[PDB]
């Protein structure tokens, strides 16, 4: 028979059939966690593909006794444990280039919702409030601010970020970055004011916006201790990642107002809802349950390109056939 | 003593107090209409600011019997017969700098929470739905779209229009723009694609959007037969003017489905409300206060630049003086 791959934490396999039809078995797994999965898929599975709703330890992975390569349907991989797969020789995946421009649209919409206020100025209609004079009509969108020479501070200047600053400096945006791995002159190259130190970024942002990934290094960036360098009033974006941020300090800082609005597509334990969490009193606060990255074609395009990435894993030579493995360097 | 000047349909005259205190006298009325303005007012008034919450009909200026100069705090002045106005020989001036690119930056917000449906998330969220699983992203957020390679058109290319194309070109999107009163080339100056009738403009646009002022022949552009013109499961933004969209046609192109969605700062009849007129039960619809002009930095721009006007007018010659005068060719 053929080699078996299963997708973890999901259901659907209809774009990624015909790819793999004559090249492995496909099944899926719809667990949220490795206990939910069948013993046959953590025995005979060569492949996996997954998305970020499944998380992966060096204890979930130990239990795979046939798995070769991991192929994660999307950008990010901090929920995978790269560094022991690699040890067990478990070559690890993603897809970067689906769903760049998306999310960073979906950045520039949650900073101009937060600008312009639109989304709470439609709730507020939904609720039933009456704006009928101009100083009614004041009240009500109190807070909307001038865009035209305000700071955008990006943490993170890769592609989704670069994409960020791009459109970012159209509204009249002034941008700096953050990125303390970025080669000398990649400031020089897109027009923008590149800062040195975290401290620096928030000391100078009206908006801080994040698009760095989850690593070792970065977790709880935005912490009580930085939140107090943010501006007095500052804006707070985050469609990277949730673990990016102590929802508990971000929370005290709505609440007291130090930041004066967050806008937030992913936190720390998803799925999110409005009455759990930190943030549960939280006021001015805008979220969206993790869709920055979502669009039709964005979506088709990612589910291809992991098939195709997990063909060349079982019909090609480990790492050298694979596109964008993530762990070379811990791959055995 | 100074003469009068009224702050027609508004109470708050704090800004222009200290513009125009040693050169008139400075009421105001909170009128919705010239049936609530004192007779006094009516018989004294030499000049007059006023918002757009209430219409001055050739009967309504009819009924002062001194007023020589009406500024309109605000951009459009569909709501005054300039006409008739100048035949009295009451000169009409705006104030159209102010609120440029707060409108584009509000316009932009709109379309993008069209594509990416953040509004309706944040929304859907606040009701209660659970997003756990990729499929239910999809799901929740079906209707996302990619927004590079899309086509959006813009009908009337003016200073908040052309405000509107810059930003739109840094997403991706490809410009189209009618506007039967500019100049042959505007379009090669700023790079842009331009068509000749409104039929065109909807053909080609999978996402529409208004900034013409309202005029005698613009009044139902978007009616039921030239809402037959636009694209299957198009997108709709208005900042504009509500006089500009049938909203009779337009709900049901909604409920149809021939239109995927609409985003609206401006109605027919304001202010707007979600239990009444012709959009009551229309769905996938975003809609503002008529907010997308305000911010705090405008809302005092424009303000001191209506007093300044006023002033002029008081002390200097009407309408040599004047720096925004809209119907010098009506004027007697
Ligand atoms: N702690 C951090 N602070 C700021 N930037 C970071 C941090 N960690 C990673 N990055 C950058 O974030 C960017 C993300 O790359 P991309 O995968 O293109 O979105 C890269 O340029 C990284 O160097
Ligand atoms: N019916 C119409 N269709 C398209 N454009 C129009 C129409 N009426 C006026 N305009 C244009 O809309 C623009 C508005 O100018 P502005 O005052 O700068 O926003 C001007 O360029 C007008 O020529
Ligand atoms: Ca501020
Ligand atoms: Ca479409
Ligand atoms: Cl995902
Ligand atoms: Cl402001
Ligand atoms: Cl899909
Ligand atoms: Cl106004
Ligand atoms: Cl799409
Ligand atoms: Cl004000």
């Amino acid at each position: 028979h053929m080699p078996l791959v299963a997708l973890l934490d999901g259901r659907d396999c209809t774009v990624e059939m015909p790819i793999l039809k004559d090249v492995a078995t496909v099944a899926f797994c719809d667990a949220q966690s490795t206990q939910e999965i069948h013993e046959k898929v953590l025995n005979e599975a060569v492949g996996a593909l997954m998305y970020h709703t499944i998380t992966l330890t060096r204890e979930d992975l130990e239990k795979f006794k046939a798995l070769r390569i991991i192929v994660r349907i999307g950008s990010g991989f901090d929920n995978i444990d790269i560094k022991s797969a690699g040890d067990l020789g478990i070559a690890v995946c993603n897809v970067p280039a689906a769903s760049v421009e998306e999310t960073a649209d979906s950045t520039l919409c949650h900073i101009l919702n937060l600008y312009r206020r639109a989304t709470w100025l439609h709730q507020a209609l939904r609720e039933g409030t009456r704006v009928q004079s101009v100083e009614q009509i004041r009240e009500v969108a109190s807070g909307a601010a001038r865009i035209r020479g305000e700071t955008l501070g990006i943490i993170g200047l890769g592609r989704t970020g670069q994409a960020v600053a791009l459109r970012a400096k159209a509204f009249g945006f002034n941008v700096l970055f953050y990125d303390p791995y970025l080669s000398d002159g990649v400031e020089r190259a897109l027009g923008l004011q590149r800062v040195s130190t975290l401290q620096d970024l928030l000391f100078h942002s009206d908006c801080v916006t994040l698009h760095c990934g989850l690593n070792e290094h970065n977790h709880h960036l935005i912490n009580d201790f930085t939140v107090k360098q943010m501006r007095q009033g500052a804006f707070l974006v985050n469609t990277a990642r949730g673990g990016l941020v102590d929802e508990k300090a971000l929370a005290q800082a709505l609440k007291e107002g130090r930041i004066r609005g967050a806008a937030l597509d992913v936190h720390e334990s998803e799925p999110f809802s409005f009455s759990q969490g930190p943030l549960k009193d939280a006021p001015n606060l805008i979220c969206t349950p993790h869709a920055a990255w979502y669009s039709e074609q964005a979506s088709i395009e990612m589910r291809e390109e992991a098939a195709r990435e997990i063909r060349r894993a079982i019909t090609g030579r480990i790492p050298d056939s694979l596109k964008n493995c993530v762990n070379k360097d811990h791959l055995t």
